[PDB]
């Protein structure tokens, strides 16, 4: 009804249960004016959005119809690592049922994708990803209830011969970015707003591309980070979203008109190829070229809603009982990536911590590219980066580190079991930059 906007089909819980069979299968699709066979969940790119409420039961049966094994990571969900099992393999032709309960305090935007080590980057790049939304009682206050809500899945692509483009040697070093910069699987869609206040849930599901988001003539009001609400709205002129990160923003359209949502130039330290003999800046790739993500059309005579005065207070965290240091390094030409000097070994436990305690983690990027650090199972609070305070309080599960930056994270250890932490430039994860945490 009214103007259409491309957006994944939503599957909702009913009577406290979301039970769904989801097949991972090669799928011919229409895309950017052409036909391509992608790897998809549920026959769509992106996959379907699962929408639940706290205390719901999720029962998702993943049906592997791919030519290779796979698994699922429930990215950002603070559940058991015996469910969110990074070491599980589902062979081709087999199924596996993931069952869990949505925690009572959780809210925001999460996502699911493959996590079979060694094959994450080709599988995610081929199209295997979908969103998960946890509704909150806060969504009922008038300042959010009457906003026009949309999910925006930011994910680029490159095609060759009607299939996802193959990974090159440069791709394993830099991470793979595509030439088709898509929103919900569409090339530069147009959103004809019917309300003057929009609530946009944003997901960077790209392998490696960064999105320095800016809306023409408008600020963004950040109300949620990766894993939950902020304490109150935070006005920003632009918002950088690293791979794996999510955010929710309100947009207040004041004037009629058509406004571009753009991914402004950002230099994440990727490296170019060689030869040379010039006068200025080469060798690095330098900043991304600017991209138009979508066109936003404001409604007639727009009067936006007032902003909410407060959102969700952030929990007081106890004093930490241990401090950890995790140093990220790289060898670019070999395209190998390390944590404290070692590459991932699934038979090696790297950190041993205690359930029901809080730790400080100091994560130090001693490389030259941005690396976005992700910890499964245990959401954290970013204290500082580079010795300066983080700009808000909210649960995160991905923190971006530029060259030489050190992040101090407060990590409450929740569920027992064995889980992982890794760079979410998933090529780097495939090429070494992952370690194992065991909680007892
Ligand atoms: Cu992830
Ligand atoms: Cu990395």
């Amino acid at each position: 009804g009214g103007p259409s906007f491309p957006e994944p089909k939503v599957v909702r819980s009913q009577g406290g249960l979301l039970s769904l069979k989801l097949s991972a299968t090669p799928t011919p699709l229409a895309i950017a004016g052409q036909r391509a066979t992608l790897l998809t969940y549920g026959g769509s790119f992106p996959g379907p959005t699962l929408r639940v409420r706290p205390r719901d039961t999720v029962r998702l049966t993943l049906e592997n119809r791919l030519p290779e094994p796979t698994n699922l990571h429930w990215h950002g969900l603070p559940i058991s690592p015996k469910v969110d099992d990074p070491f599980l393999e589902i062979p081709p032709g087999e199924s596996w049922t993931y069952e869990f309960t949505v925690p009572k305090e959780l809210a925001g935007t999460f996502w699911y994708h493959p996590h079979l080590h060694g094959r994450v980057a080709p599988q995610l790049f081929a199209g295997l990803l979908g969103a998960l939304v946890v509704e909150s009682s806060l969504d009922a206050i008038p300042e959010l209830r009457e906003a026009e809500e949309h999910l925006l899945v930011l994910k680029d692509l490159a095609l060759q011969g009607g299939r996802p483009a193959p990974h090159t040697p440069m791709d394993w070093m830099n991470g793979k970015e595509g030439d088709l910069v898509l929103v919900n699987g569409a090339l530069r869609p147009t959103l004809v707003a019917q309300k003057a206040t929009l609530r946009l849930r944003l997901l960077n599901a790209s392998n490696a591309r960064y999105y320095r988001l800016a809306l023409q003539d408008h600020p963004l009001y950040l109300i949620a980070a990766d894993g939950g609400f902020l304490e109150e709205p935070l006005e920003v002129s632009e918002l950088l979203l690293a791979p794996g990160e999510r955010a929710e923003v309100l947009v207040r359209l004041r004037k009629e008109g058509r406004f571009l949502l753009q991914a402004l130039p950002y230099d994440r330290g990727a490296m170019g190829m060689m030869d040379m003999g010039g006068m200025a800046h080469a060798m690095p790739q330098g900043p991304s070229r600017p991209e138009t993500l979508l066109y936003l059309i404001a409604p007639k005579n727009p009067k936006p809603l007032p902003l909410p005065k407060a959102l969700s207070p952030f929990p007081t965290l106890p004093a930490p009982v241990v401090t950890r240091r995790l140093v990220l390094t790289e060898d670019m030409m070999a395209a190998r990536f390390f944590i404290n000097g070692q590459v991932f070994d699934h038979r090696r436990v790297d950190l041993k911590g205690q359930a029901q305690t809080v730790e400080v983690w100091e994560v130090e990027n001693q490389g030259d590219m941005d690396h976005p650090f992700h910890l499964h199972v245990h959401p954290f609070q970013v204290l500082s980066v580079g010795g300066r305070p983080f700009p808000y309080r909210a649960w995160k599960d991905v923190v971006n580190l530029k060259a030489g930056e050190v992040a101090r994270l407060l990590v409450p250890l929740r569920e027992k079991g064995r889980t992982v932490f890794h760079c979410h430039i998933v090529e780097h994860e495939d090429r070494g930059m992952m370690g194992v945490l065991e909680v007892g």
